[PDB]
C-alpha cells in the first residue's frame, strides 16, 4: 500500500505527523485522483491523492505514505491508438486511429465524444472545434 | 441509441431523476438539439439534447442517458461533398466538390450561399472573404 | 445529513442511481470541497464535494443526496474584516483591516501571508504584487 | 402585432412569400426566437422569428410582418428586480434586489444562480467572479 | 432642383459634363441616398446621390448639378432628444431621453429599435448589447 | 431579364408585393450595384441591385423579379487573367498576367491601377503595398 | 497622357471645372506630388496630382483627366537592379544586384545606403537591421 | 532667420558644402518642405528643407543654416480659431469655434469638412466619427 | 518564530522529514532567502526559506514550521521612508522622503540609484523614466 | 582563471576596489553565482559573481577580474544527456536520452520531474504541457 | 574636479588601476557625455563620461575620478521652466512655461524644438505630435 | 589621416567649418566609436566618430574630415565564420562555426561570450536565451 498525497498548496507540520496522518485516514478507501480534507492542528488541511497503490486502497497501518511535493497538477487519460493531438488555449483535441473524436479542456475532462465513419478534417481555433466528413459540418463549442 | 442532456436553469436535481425522464420520454423520438420540458418535484425544468446518437432517435429501455455539467453545444450543418473548410476569426467557409461557397458565423448560422462555374482559390480574413475563378473575382464583406 | 455531488465533468445514470450512491458511499466519511472517485457500471467516476452538511459527515441511509448541475467551480474562503481585494490575471490579492496581506490563485489556494505593522501600499500587475510600508519594499512573485 | 423574420438558409426568395407564410401563421400564437418551415417552390424552408412585438403574439390579419437582411439576434430573460449588470468577455453578470446572482454567458444561457445573504461588492476579470460580503469572499471560477 | 453626386471612386471627366450628365439622367426619379450607374466615355462610373433637393427629384434641365469630393461616407439620421450615445467597434448605441435604444452599424442602417416603460442601464462590449429594466434583461447580439 | 434584389436592411411587405415592386420600378433602367429607393407602405425603403441580367436592364412586364436575403454584401470586378491575389486588412491587391497591379478597398472601389513593364515582386504590409521591378521601386500608401 | 487629381480642401466643385483647369494648365509640365492652384467661381483651389501618367508630362487636348476623392499617394525610388526587398514595421530595406544595401522608411525617405563586398543574408526584425558578409557582422539600428 | 536642411540621399559631405549652397541660394525664396539640387564636388546631391524659420523666408547672409540627421517632417494647417482637437488612429479631428469640424489623415491631408449650426458632441472611435447636435446624428466614416 | 520552507528539488519526502530538520536546524540562525542543504534518506536536499517571521529568526522548539508546495519567492529592498512606488512593465521605480529615486527589476535587483536636490515628477512607461526637478529633465532608458 | 562581477547596490566605486578584493579572495573557492561582500571606503559592499571560468575556481595571482556594467545573469542546470528542450513562456521543458521530462520556470527553478517509459511527442501551450506515447497521456499544468 | 566614468560594457582590472586612468587620460579635455577609449591590458576599452564636474574639465593630478557601476544610460538635458512633459514610445515631449515646445528621442537628441506665441494644446500618439493654437495646426511626424 | 564624423543630432554651420574643426581638435588623440563634444558658435555639439583612419589617430592639419549624414548608428563586430544569428527584441545572438555563442544588445555590447564542447541547440525567446549541450543546461536572462 502507497500513498502519495500533495499538500493544497501548504501544510504547517507537527512532530510524528506520518502517525496523525496514518490515524486520521485509518481504514478510508481511498483512489487516485481524490481530493480529502484532514482536521489537522485544529484547521482543515486538503491533500490530493496524487497516487494510491494500488487504487483503490484501504489505508492500514502497514500503508507507506509519502508527500509529493511539485507545484504541479499532473493529470493523465487513457486513449486507445492516439493518432493526433491538438492543443490549444485550455482545449486538448485528440483524435484516435478509428477516427474518433475527443475534446479535453485544462482539467482533462472529458468535454466530448464523437464517433465518425468517414474523417476528412478536425481545426481548432480558440473556443471552437470543426469536424469534417464528407456529409455534414460540426461544430463543438467550448 | 445515446443521449446526452444537460437542464436549462442549473438547477439541482434529485439523483434518481433519470428514471422520471425515461419513463416521461418512453417511446418519444428525440433529436440533436431539441428541448424537452419534464416535470420534476411539482416545477417543469427545461432539458437541452445536447446530443443523440445517433439523431434522430426513438427512446428505448436500452437508451443510455448521460448528465452533462458543461455548456459545450453541438451544432451540425448537413453539405453533400466538402472539399475543405477554412477556419478563422469568427468566420468559418466552406468549399464543396460542386463548386460551392457557403459562409457560416461562430453560432453556425449561414450568412451566405453562393455558386461558382470556375473556381481557383478562395482566401478569409477577418471579415473578408475574397472568391477567385477563371473569370472574375467575387469580394464577399462579413 | 445533506450531500451535494457534482459530477466532473458527466455522468452516465443507471437506474435507481441513488440507491447505488448510498451503498458504495455507506459509512465513508465526507468533507466540504473533497473529490470522491466512485465505481458506476464498471467506469470511475469523479464527483466533487461541493456541500456537506454538516462537514465533516458521515453517509447513512438517512442521508440526502442531491446533484449540482451548474458547469462552474465555487470557492469560498472565510477571512476576518476584508479591507480591500484586489484582482488581476489568476490572481485574487486580499488586504484586512489589520493590515495583513493574503494572496490566493486561481484555486482560491492560499498562496502567501504576510503581516505588516504599517501599511502604505499595496500594488498589483500580472504576476507581481508589491507591498509598501515605511521600512522596506516587500516583493512577491507568482 | 409585428414580426420580424429572417429564412434559416439564405436563399432567393420570391417576392410574394410573406403571403404563404401569413396562410401558415393565420390564427397562431408566436414568440420571439421560433422556427416557422414553409414550403417554397415546392421546397421546405425554415424562418427564425427574429423579433415578435408584443410576445407572445397571435397573428391576425392587420400584423405587420418584416422581412430582415442583418444578422440580429435579440434573447431576453425574465429577472424580476435587476438592481445591477456586469458585462465581460462573453460573461454576464446580474445581481438583484434581494442579493441573489446569475451567471449566463454569450448565448444567454444559464452557467450559475446563487443567493447571498450579506453583499459588499462583485468584481467580474476574464473567467473571474469575485463576490465579497462582510464575512467571507466567494470565488466562482468559469 | 439640385443634385449633389459623388464619384465611386474616380471620373474621367469629359468637356462640357454637366450638360453630359444631365442629358445621361434625363427623365430620371433620384433620391437621396441612391447609387446611380452611368455610361461616362464608354465606362461605367458609379455616383452616390449625396443629396437630392427636393427628395425624391426628377432630373430636368433646370436642375443644379454639383460635385462632392470628400473621400468619406456621410450618413445622417433624426433623433428627437438625444441622451446618450455609445460608440463600440461598427457599432453605434443612441439612447433617447425618453428611454428608446437605437442600434446601428457602420452604414447607418437601424439594426435594433426598442422601447422600454423602465430603463436601468445600457453596457455594450464588442457584438454585445445588453438592456436593462426593472422586469427583464435583454441581450443583442451583432 | 432578371432582378435580384436585397432591401436594406429590412421591408415590411404588403400582399402581393411582386406585383408592387414590378409597378414602382416600370420602365426605369437599372444596373448592378445601384441603390434605389422605393416607397413601400408609405416609407422609404432602399433596395440594393445585387444583380441585373443582364446589366443594364430596363425593367418590364417579362422581368423576373427576387429578393436576396443574405446577411453579406457581395461586390464583383471583372478582370482578366488573374495571376495572384493578396489579402490584407481592409486592402485587395490583385496582380494580372500581364503585369498590371489593382489595389481595392473594403468596398472593392479601385484605388490604383499601375502598369509595369518588368515585375519582380509585389509586397504588402498593413496600408503599404510595394512594388518592384529592375529599375525602381514603387511605393503606395492608402 | 493621363492626370488623376484631387482637390486640397474637400469643397464641393461645379461638374465642368475640369475646362478652366484645362486652360490652367495648356502647355505647362506637371509632375506626380504637384500641388496647382486654379480659380473656381473667384476663389482658389488648390488640386493635387494623385497621379500623372506618364510623370513628367506636358499637357496637351488629348491629356485624360479623372477626378479623384481617395487619398492614394505614390511614391517612387530608382535603384538599378534590385535583388531583393524586404517591408518591416515602417522599413523598407533593399538589396542590390551589386551587394548593396539601403534603408528606408515609411515615407520612402532614405535611412542609409551601404556597400558591402561579400553578402550572406540580410535580417529584419522591428528597428534592427543585421547584416551577415564572410568576414564581418553588421547591426544597424533605426 | 533659420534653415534646417538634411540631404536625399544620406551621402557623406565635405564640411564646407554650406557655402556652396550658400552660394546658390542668394537671393532666392526658401519655403518649408521645398527640395533644393546642389552640386557637390561634380555630382547632384538634393536636399530637403526640413525646417524653414519662418517660413516663407529670404536666403541673407545672416540666414542661420543647420544640419539635420534625423528625418523629422513638420505639416501645418491653417484653421481659425481651434476650439479643441481629438486624435486617434491616423484620425486628426479638429472642431472650430462657429462649430466646424474638420477631419484629417496622419499626413495632414484634409478628409473632411462640415457645418453643423448647434454641436453637442463629437466622438471618435477607429475609423468612425460621430457627431452629435440638438436635431440630428451624424456618422461619417473613415 | 516562523518558517516557511520548500525544496530546491521537487523529490518526494517522507512525512516526519520536519522533525529531522528541526533537530538539524535546533539553535541555528536563519533567514529569509537562506538556502540550506539537510540529509534526507541518505541524500543531501536543498531548502530554501520562502520566508522566516521574523527574519533573522533563531529555531527552537515552538518554531512553526511549513512546507509550501508552489514557486512563490519573497523578495526585500530595506529603503528608508518610501514616499510613493511605481510599478510598470518589468520595472519598479521607488521614490523617497529624501527625494531619492530608485529602479529595480522584476527580479528586485537594483538597476539605478540616484538622489535629486529639487524634485516634482517622476514619469515611467515601459524601459523608460522620467525625472523631473525645477533645474534639470533626466531620462533614464532601461 | 577569469571572475566576472557586478556590485548589488549600483554605487559609484574607486576604480582600485578590485585590489582589495582580491586580498578578500586569495586563496578562496569561486563557483558562478557566489555573492561576496567586502568593505569599500567603510561601508559593506556586497559582488555578485556573474561569471567564474572556470566554475568552480581557486583565486590565484593570475586570476582575471572583470567589472561588468550589463544586466546579464547566468544559469546552469547539471543535466546528463539531454536530448531535446522547448522554451514557451516562462517554461523550459527538457527532455533526455532516457526519456526523462523536467520543467523548470524563468529562474530555473525546477517545477516538475518525471520519468516516462514510452515516449512519442511532447507539446507546449502556455501554462500546459502535454506528454503522449502509444497507451496515454499526460497532462502537466503548471 | 570629478570624473565620473562607466566601461562599455565591462572593464579588467589591472593593480592600481587609478594611476592608470590618470596617466592614460592626462592633460586631456572631457565634457560630460563623451565617450573614450582607452588601451587597458592590450584591450581597447570604451568609458562614457557619465559626468565631468565641472564640464568641460582637463584632467590632471587633483582631478577624482571614480566608476559608474548602474547598468543604465542616464541622459540629462538642461531646460528652463519645464511647465510639463509627455511621454510615449520612444518619444519624450517637453513644453515650457514660454510656450516652447521640444521633442526628444529614446537618445535624448533634440529631435525637434519650436516656439508658439499662442499655444492651447499639445497631444502625443505614436510618432505623433500635434500642437495646437489659435491661428493653426501643427503636425509633427516622427 | 582621415577623420568621418557623425553630428548628434545636429550642427549649426560656420563658414570654412572644416578649419574650425581642424582647430578644435588640435592634438586630440581619437579613436573610432568616441563620441566628441565641441563649442561651435557658443554651443556644446556632440559627434560620433564614426571612422578614424587609422584608429588610434592624432588629429593633424593633414587630417581629411568629412560628415556623415545618416540618421542611424552603424555597429560592427569582426566574427570569424558565423553559422547562424537569432534576432529577437533588441538581442542579438550570434552562433560561429566552431561553436561559440555570442549575446549582443541593441548597441553591439557583447553582453555574452561562451564555448561549449559540445553543442546541440540555441534557442530564444525575448528576455531568455537557452543553450544545450550534452552535459548541462545554460539559462542566460537579459
Amino acid at each position: 500500500s502507497e500513498l502519495k498525497l500533495k499538500p493544497l498548496p501548504k501544510v504547517e507540520l507537527p512532530p510524528d505527523f506520518v502517525d496523525v496522518i496514518r490515524i486520521k485516514l485509518q481504514g478510508k478507501t481511498v483512489r487516485t485522483g481524490d481530493v480529502i480534507g484532514i482536521s489537522i492542528l485544529g484547521k482543515e488541511v486538503k491533500f490530493k491523492v496524487v497516487q494510491a497503490y494500488p487504487s483503490p486502497l484501504r489505508v492500514e497501518d502497514r500503508t507507506k505514505i509519502t508527500l509529493v511535493t511539485h507545484p504541479v497538477d499532473v493529470l493523465e487519460a487513457k486513449i486507445k491508438g492516439i493518432k493526433d493531438v491538438i492543443l490549444d488555449e485550455n482545449l486538448i483535441v485528440v483524435i484516435t486511429e478509428e477516427n474518433e473524436v475527443l475534446i479535453f479542456n485544462q482539467n482533462l475532462e472529458e468535454l466530448y465524444r464523437g464517433k465518425f465513419e468517414n474523417l476528412n478534417k478536425v481545426l481548432v481555433r480558440n473556443d471552437l472545434v470543426v469536424i469534417i466528413d464528407e456529409q455534414k459540418l460540426t461544430l463543438i463549442r467550448t
